[PDB]
């Protein structure tokens, strides 16, 4: 049912009429333009797009007719290029005559570098390069989710290492709760998969299926969850029976970790009186492999975390780890899953450290902040034409708006290189062909309807690892 | 290839073990909780979800086995409720034993009112009400896009009325440019469909297909566009040939409206020297039905709009309308489609009014600001359990967190009524059954796998009209 002829910005339908006459090549590129800092970006998600939308026979006689009929009404005019699309159907069996070169998935690249390039492989299809901009520029989302997720991992690693002396359990310190808070089922899958580049905990089941279909893992699944209560399973017992709900849930899940939302009526009373006194005998009996994870879900996230830890530290036996930081017993942990984004995550771990609480005690859950409150503007994700051939001559093209030099685009044929210090540089104006900086790091990943280079999710996770 | 058994928050897989024993009924509701204020919301998008995801045979033996295999690995344990899902397959031929009642689509409802309710119709399926919360709560996105778009329409209507004395072309004053700035193809269609509740201009073609399939219009399409240049079609001509690019494009599109991005190198030079002198002869000759629409795309959105209008006003014949506001000639208009969201739109029309420019002169295009930069928290969209039947006894259920009184949920069986002054009131604790108000405004839209009541896009548009 997907029709690539109907998967572009409307105005692109009219572009074949606007290019200079005798244009044989249009060459475009994607970058996260330069200027939390977000100095480096995780390149993730293009392989999903190539496989789901671009590869194989994407043009049929029925798809051309459907698009002709929609655009006739949408524009109230006959501007649709049926001839160009028929050419692709008849000459290439509806395979796109396009070459895409990209940096490997999971690579961590500084801002302002070429990440992928797109060009037509047939001169008659000069107009196709920018037709597919809309579908390829959506790459911004998994790039931005993967990047923002990795930036939160860097904060958790710094504070976990300072307060505990190791990074054990780091991949489980940020759990994806974003399924309800995203705009669609398709978005849930894409965003959850991008989070699983960096972490292993997710409630967003749609992410597992996407990874298995488009990337692959050695392991049966790329992420995991544990049993957890919500407000409906506590509040269903009645206002006077919160203790009965808690006793039932921890007894049902006595041998596995279990998360219990504790703020239905009064989080402080739940921690001090219900967990800390009435049900304490059911908690101190649990295995190290099956902790109670208390989940506050309302109020000021920092103030609530600090008060919950002070409460639990007075009702349960607290130890002092080798770094001097307080540690709850191994059958008891906290997860803060409300109001968490990269800024509040920083504030909580810093406030915990100042009160001498180990980051071993806490994990975070993020919903909207992890998968929804991100824009194409956060990393200045941009797709621009840099090179055309018109009357057999290559010309270097760019924009350079007077009022915003940050929107200046790169000129000519691009390539990505290692510098002598081992950093990245993007060469412009075809200067990569001089091989003063060695070989281009971009690889052909799509050519003429075929995916030509692919990466497993395992390779992507290894590429995206923290420097440590 | 969608499997409703795999379309929930993972933890919901475990909830059938957490509810009180002898629970026969779980009843839950959606609202935009009370605290631009966004005092009223456009209810839009549930019918999409009911038809795409919830209706008909959604359970098969193969879907149950697939779910069982995934959950075994995801939890490293066998917690999946295979028996519950098998019961629905055998007893209802895989149709969901759920009743959903909703306010009519397009209705504009004040914050803090019930918009829809969900309950199981079979006692064995008490667990199913909140299993489908994840899919249903995503209704927040079309509600929020439709609501934010209508709030922008209110600002434009106010300023167009004060500066021009009428609302002609209001439905073409905010164009959807959001396709590349959203997170997915599916989000693009949903968001574009929500904008078309209020406006007619879109570049997001995916919205048209969604409206045709799930809602329907008397007109062949719900939304329109005009030819437009992008930086690629101007810059491809070369840095020294911007004039040649502009001339080619307006000549190819001489008899239709055409938008031309004019900031590739220098927006001010383009307006004053290229449009205003070198190509002025190809502009002043155009039909009122085929204006040149100049599109700045960089800089401070307010400062750039006001400077562009000042430039054009010195190069082209400006009139003064009956309200005393300046009006460009009919063959010349402007569209600002960079940095536009609800706050900047207000800043620009207010700044224009202060410089005595009519809002007739300007349209807005919005991308990320219109379809992407919105969260479930903006309208406090929430799905909560309000009523359960345990041991044959009905109990009013709710949350009331000590630290956030704004997160208090409603109690018991709910109903939506007209007040004697013609406002809306949500009645709690089954008090709607006393019939002290008129009829419940919630109608059954889904029952036992069937969509029971459908709205056309034309009725939705009429419900969402401005006062
Ligand atoms: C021993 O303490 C813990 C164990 C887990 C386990 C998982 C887990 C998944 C997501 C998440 O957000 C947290 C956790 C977790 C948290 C714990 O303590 C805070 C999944 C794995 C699959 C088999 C064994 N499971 C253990
Ligand atoms: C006469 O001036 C204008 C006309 C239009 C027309 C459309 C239009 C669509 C989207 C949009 O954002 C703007 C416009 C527009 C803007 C104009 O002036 C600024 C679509 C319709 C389909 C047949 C006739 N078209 C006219």
């Amino acid at each position: 049912e997907f029709n690539i002829l109907l998967a572009t910005d409307s105005y692109k339908v009219t572009h074949y009429k606007q290019y200079p006459p005798n244009t044989s090549k249009v060459y475009s590129y994607f970058e996260c333009r330069e200027k939390v800092k977000y100095e480096e970006t995780v390149f993730y998600g293009l392989q999903y797009i190539l496989n789901k939308y671009l590869k194989g026979k994407v043009v049929t006689k029925e798809k051309i007719q459907e698009a002709k009929d929609v655009y006739k009404e949408h524009f109230q005019d006959d501007v649709f290029n049926e001839k160009g699309w028929n050419y692709i159907l008849e000459k290439y069996d509806g395979h796109l005559p396009i070459e895409i070169k990209a940096v490997p998935e999971g690579f961590v690249i500084p801002r302002g570098n070429v990440l992928f390039t797109v060009e037509n492989t047939d001169p008659e299809c000069y107009w196709l390069t920018n037709w597919i901009e809309t579908i390829l520029v959506q790459s911004w989302y998994p790039i931005t989710v993967a990047t923002n997720s990795r930036e939160q991992k860097k904060i958790l690693a710094k504070y976990l290492l300072e307060t505990s002396g190791n990074l054990d359990g780091l991949e489980y310190k940020l759990h994806d709760f974003g399924y309800r808070g995203v705009s669609s089922q398709e978005t849930a899958g894409i965003g959850a998969s991008a989070h699983l580049v960096n972490f292993k905990g997710t409630d967003t089941v749609a992410g597992l299926a996407l990874i298995k279909k488009y990337y692959g893992t050695k392991d049966p699944v790329p992420g995991y969850s544990v049993p957890a209560a919500e407000h409906s399973t506590i509040t269903a017992w009645g206002k006077d029976h919160e203790k009965d709900a808690f006793e039932h849930i921890v007894t049902q899940f006595s041998s596995v970790p279990v998360s219990v939302v504790s703020d239905s009526y009064d989080i402080y009373n739940a921690c001090e009186k219900i967990w800390g006194e009435d049900l304490r005998h059911l908690i101190v009996s649990r295995s190290t492999q099956a902790p109670l994870i208390i989940r506050p879900d309302s109020g000021n996230p920092l103030d609530t975390v600090l008060k919950v830890l002070e409460i639990l530290g007075k009702k349960f036996p607290v130890t002092e780890n080798s770094k001097g930081y307080k540690l709850l017993p191994p059958y008891l942990r906290v997860i803060q899953g409300d109001g968490v984004d990269i800024n509040t995550l920083q504030e909580i771990v810093e406030g915990m450290k100042q009160k001498m609480w180990s980051i071993e005690n806490i994990a975070f859950g993020s919903g909207g902040g992890l998968l929804q409150k991100l824009t194409r503007d956060l990393l200045n994700c941009s797709f621009k034409c840099s090179y055309v051939v018109t009357n057999g001559l290559g010309i270097n093209v760019f924009k350079d708006p007077v009022a915003d030099p940050n929107k200046r685009s790169k000129k000519g044929r691009l390539s990505l290189h290692r510098t002598p210090a081992g950093n990245f540089v993007t060469l412009e104006e075809g200067k990569g062909d001089l091989e003063e900086y060695g070989q281009d790091l971009l690889h052909t990943v799509f050519k003429n309807g075929k995916v030509t280079k692919s990466y497993s999710f395992d390779e992507i996770r290894k590429n995206a690892q923290l420097n440590i």
